[PDB]
């Protein structure tokens, strides 16, 4: 409908796959080469389904900050025959607040879904499903089950992946450029 949705659509069309684990179907953001991200509660194992194709996991790392607190991001390297478009230059370098964000989801249940969520707060600490979690972004939109792994964007930036909600608010884990230095 406008330039926010335009940027969101460009990321969804080239940099997402549908990931399936024993814990469900998730939107998965490809970042560069064969490296992607997914919420840690997806419980990635040695094998994952990517667009319904059986795929070996070459590496998976559940990120924690330097205080050994959960960040809810798992970085996965996939034994896939094709690289993602490199989108690391769209990642923010520091923790920040944002205006006018879009949450975009692509699953069997919610295809081609875009949600304008408005203002995004640097919320910080969240008790997420009983797990102390840091670097949480918050938006005042009643996001529901199935939208986990959803990409949060602004015009020109990919800022986070959806990891939960409380029925009134939705929460995303920050993506930072420093996670994907190779």
């Amino acid at each position: 409908m406008g330039p926010g949705f335009d940027f969101a659509q460009a990321i969804m069309k080239k940099n997402t796959v549908i990931a399936r684990t024993e814990k469900g179907e998730f939107t998965m953001l490809g970042v560069y080469d064969r490296v992607a991200v997914i919420p840690t509660h997806a419980s990635v194992g040695e094998i994952i389904y990517i667009n319904d194709v059986e795929t070996r996991v070459l590496d998976a790392c559940a990120l924690r900050d330097l205080t050994d607190t959960n960040l809810e991001i798992t970085i996965v390297k996939l034994d896939r025959n094709q690289k993602f478009r490199d989108i690391r230059h769209f990642l923010p370098r520091c923790e920040d607040d944002y205006n006018d964000a879009v949450l975009s989801v692509h699953t069997s249940k919610f295809p081609n879904m875009y949600i304008p969520v408005g203002q995004v707060t640097n919320y910080g600490f969240l008790n997420l499903g009983g797990t102390p979690t840091h670097r949480i972004l918050m938006y005042n939109f009643p996001t529901r089950a199935g939208q986990c792994g959803g990409v949060v964007t602004t015009t020109g930036k990919v800022i986070g992946i959806h990891v939960g909600g409380n029925g009134a608010q939705g929460f995303a884990a920050m993506l930072l450029h420093s996670y994907f230095t190779d």
